[PDB]
């Protein structure tokens, strides 16, 4: 799904700024891509940081973002009026 992956990159990048304080990460955490399941039960999200100045802070940043993943899924479905939204898993790129 090439077009849904482009809409998800854009809206998830905004929800990453709104649903958690991205100023705590320097207000420049960006989405580089998504990777989606054939059955849409799951998706992987790839993220690139200005908080990249510390490897231990990026590890903690992904850990804090994964704890918020259920809000991010619920909001992504609301922003798209989507019939099903995938369950979300986050990665540093």
């Amino acid at each position: 799904p090439q077009r849904v992956a482009q809409e998800m990159q854009k809206e998830i990048a905004l929800i990453l700024q709104r649903e958690i304080k991205d100023p705590r990460l320097g207000m420049m955490t960006t989405v580089s891509g998504v990777e989606m399941s054939r059955d849409l039960a799951y998706a992987k999200v790839y993220v690139t940081f200005l908080n990249d100045k510390d490897e231990d802070a990026v590890k903690a940043g992904i850990k804090a973002l994964q704890e918020a993943s259920g809000f991010i899924r619920s909001l992504l479905g609301k922003a798209m009026r989507l019939r099903i939204v995938p369950e979300l898993t986050f990665f540093y790129d």
